[PDB]
Parts: structure tokens; sequence; C-alpha cells
């Protein structure tokens, strides 16, 4: 059966939350990672990276209706930060943005559900 109207609505607010987040200074965290890296400048990625994702990913998905559940949307964006804390240097600012994106998920989810 589809998924409900309240669940659909939910899943938009909370990635337009977390996409459109910007810090103190003004940065929209989400930009670097709209979009995976390319296959052919950094293969590196794709051999240490077992499940690459991106925010376009997770936006075809909520799209597409495959996130039964604020469970099943949180996994993949979890995994998505998880990523770049495993590629990138523990402190670099990708890193830290991470971080802090899994933080604002968390924060937009407590408010819309
Ligand atoms: O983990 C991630 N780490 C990175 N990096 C690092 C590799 C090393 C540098 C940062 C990216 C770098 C780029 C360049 C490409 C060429 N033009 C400039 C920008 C593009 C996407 C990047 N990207 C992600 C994108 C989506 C999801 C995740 Br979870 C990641
Ligand atoms: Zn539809
Ligand atoms: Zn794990």
């Amino acid at each position: 059966s589809p998924n409900p109207p309240k669940l659909t609505k939910q899943m938009n607010a909370i990635i337009d939350t977390v996409i459109n987040y910007k810090d103190s200074s003004g940065r929209q965290l989400s930009e670097v990672f709209i979009q995976l890296p390319s296959r052919k400048e950094l293969p590196e990625y794709y051999e240490l990276i077992r499940k690459p994702v991106d925010f376009k990913k997770i936006k075809e998905r909520i799209r597409n209706h495959k996130y039964r559940s604020l469970g099943d949307l949180e996994k993949d964006v979890m995994l998505l930060c998880h990523n770049a804390q495993t590629f990138n240097l523990e402190g670099s600012q990708i890193y830290e943005d991470s971080i802090v994106l899994q933080s604002v998920f968390k924060s937009a989810r407590q408010k819309i559900a």
C-alpha cells in the first residue's frame, strides 16, 4: 500500500532541513555531499567505500517511495555520514561537517515526528 501522506511529508521536510542547513559561518554544509566524486577522478573512493551514497541518491529513494519508515531514511543518511568519516581524515572540514549533518538530521526528525 502507498506510504501514508504524513510519512511522505515528514521525509521531504527532514531532508530539506539537512540539505538547506547553514552553520554560524553561513556555509551550506551539504554542498560537497550532494553528488559523489567521479569514479574516473577518485577511484580510491570506490576502492575504500563499499556502499557509496550521496544526497542525490537519498532524494531518489524518497521520490520513488523506497523508504517505508523514518528509520529507513535515517539508515541511509547515517551511512552517507559514516562514509565521509571513513574516507576523510578525522578533524578535516568534510569529516566534521558530516558529524554536524548527523546532528541536524536527528534534530529535524524530533521536530516533525
Ligand atoms: O565521503 C565523501 N567525500 C567526498 N569528497 C572527499 C574526497 C576527497 C576530498 C573530499 C568529495 C570530493 C569531491 C570533489 C570532486 C572534484 N571537484 C571538487 C569536489 C566531490 C564529492 C566528494 N565526497 C562525497 C560526496 C558525497 C557523499 C560523500 Br559521504 C562524500
Ligand atoms: Zn510518487
Ligand atoms: Zn558500521
